[PDB]
């Protein structure tokens, strides 16, 4: 039975058989000498059927190699198993996350808030947790934290890039009496003197948003991050991190402006 | 900002902006034009954030410069939805698959048979549908059967590949005395003989097993099968094939004949 006839039989194109006798997977029964002609048996159906039976489960071609030349290897199935309902997790969250897209862009015709989940490394802070009076006098009293440290903490050096960001410790929304604490992400640790103190801050993976424009805006883009956090089955796990890319500090107007709200979740 | 220092800011590779800056998405504010160093603003990581938003959504990178420039295509979501949504139900068949190929390694100490879907065309077939009271006298009375056909129908030229099988018509579990239609594929129609017809079978999606051996343990195949669609969540649809690959015609030895047994399926 030459290649043609065998690819008839088998239902497969002949590339495939091409490619399967070069990796060494399905070898024909006789290749003719001169021609190259490759001829096939019964008996090398009898192992395209095992091939194609490995193949719809998803097992590679390197796995189905292994599985069909050597024997006694569950410990394979068992990690193509694992991986699969695994991608099935993944999946899942990839399907909540284009229903919750398509329910948003339905809601409003332009997107304003894209949501991408990130994983932010471990850091090191110095860091001052306080009750502010008003998120509009919590602006107030960061510069002088800024001029204090550095005279007071001669040669640190913040890291590159810059991650400075506040932590809402808050479990309800309020406008006067936020619990609130400014971390600012420092090379090496250092003197705790003062209401200013060292830590660092454990990675977490976060769902954020980076918000462009001024700061009486920011509702919106919680109410969305909460809206992901119930759409898609998440669990706030520690304090909302405010992260200022720019402002300010690098541009005069405040609708160029933004930051990145950060959500510490885990999917419950 | 260098291509390090923002790579550093999203905490991505400094290929994948090298690759993205190649296709045209995300180019660089600032290509420095005597030495090609690319310089990035908070725009770009603007633009990177809903890139990687899209990219955690599972589209492909060519599906992205699209949907991020021609903002009003809302097709290419739920497009990639249903998309997404026949592989999950796809990898939840193979999780099914894959665990009961394990049960089956627990069951048997040897993966004997292993099954596999595939796809049968539809053909036009010569067909006779009539009761046995035997497999010896079945399998004698088969191939005069066949000269008679091949003989009394001139111009008549089988079909390449040979596909004859036999299908079970019965419903419950017949020893003997058993309800069976022989059919053999031809190229075009021929004209009925008596109790032998001529009909199109259609093309329908089976759960295929080859059985290498002799005749009188395809039963195993079948209860395989059974197991297999019922474990499995799948539904026989209709009459189950069983297709003679290998026989009496073509070796004389009975332990290398290797027939493969078709069961019209779906899945529930
Ligand atoms: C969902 C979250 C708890 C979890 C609640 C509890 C504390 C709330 C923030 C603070 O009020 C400060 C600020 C007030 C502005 O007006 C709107 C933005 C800010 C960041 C609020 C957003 C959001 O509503 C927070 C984080
Ligand atoms: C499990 C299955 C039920 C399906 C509903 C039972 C019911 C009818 C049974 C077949 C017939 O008996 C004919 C034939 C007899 C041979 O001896 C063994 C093969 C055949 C094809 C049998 C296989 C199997 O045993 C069948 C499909
Ligand atoms: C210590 C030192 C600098 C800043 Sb800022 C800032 C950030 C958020 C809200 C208000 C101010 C800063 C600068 C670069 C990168 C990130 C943050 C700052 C610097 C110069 C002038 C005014 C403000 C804060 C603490
Ligand atoms: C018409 C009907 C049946 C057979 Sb065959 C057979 C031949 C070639 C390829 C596939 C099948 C047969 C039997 C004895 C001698 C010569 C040919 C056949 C036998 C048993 C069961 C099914 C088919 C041949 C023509």
């Amino acid at each position: 039975s030459q290649i043609g006839l065998f690819s008839k039989i088998c239902r497969v194109t002949i590339k495939t058989l091409h490619y399967y006798n070069k990796i060494g997977l399905l070898v024909p029964a006789y290749i003719n000498p001169d021609n190259g002609y490759r001829f096939y048996t019964s008996d090398q159906l009898m192992k395209f059927h095992q091939i194609a039976s490995l193949r719809q489960l998803g097992f590679t071609i390197t796995e189905i190699v292994t599985l069909t030349q050597d024997e006694n290897s569950c410990h394979i199935i068992e990690r193509r198993r694992l991986e699969i309902q695994k991608q099935i997790r993944d999946m899942a969250d990839m399907l909540s996350r284009i229903n919750h897209y398509l329910q948003h862009k339905k809601k409003e015709r332009i997107m304003l808030y894209q949501a991408a989940l990130k994983e932010i490394p471990e850091c090191i802070v110095y860091s001052k947790r306080f009750i502010v009076p008003d998120f509009s006098s919590y602006i107030k009293l960061i510069p002088p934290i800024g001029q204090e440290v550095m005279k007071a903490n001669p040669g640190l050096t913040l890291t590159t890039p810059a991650y400075c960001f506040t932590l809402y410790h808050d479990k309800e929304y309020k406008e006067k009496n936020m619990d609130v604490e400014f971390c600012e992400a420092v090379n090496d640790f250092g003197k705790n003197e003062g209401n200013i103190i060292f830590q660092v801050i454990p990675a977490i993976t976060a769902v954020t948003v980076i918000h462009k424009g001024p700061y009486d805006s920011l509702r919106n883009a919680y109410i969305y991050l909460m809206q992901w956090v119930e759409d898609n089955g998440y669990l706030l796990t520690n304090s909302p991190r405010e992260s200022y890319i720019d402002g300010i500090w690098n541009k005069q107007d405040s609708a160029e402006w933004m930051t990145e709200i950060q959500f510490p979740v885990e999917k419950v």
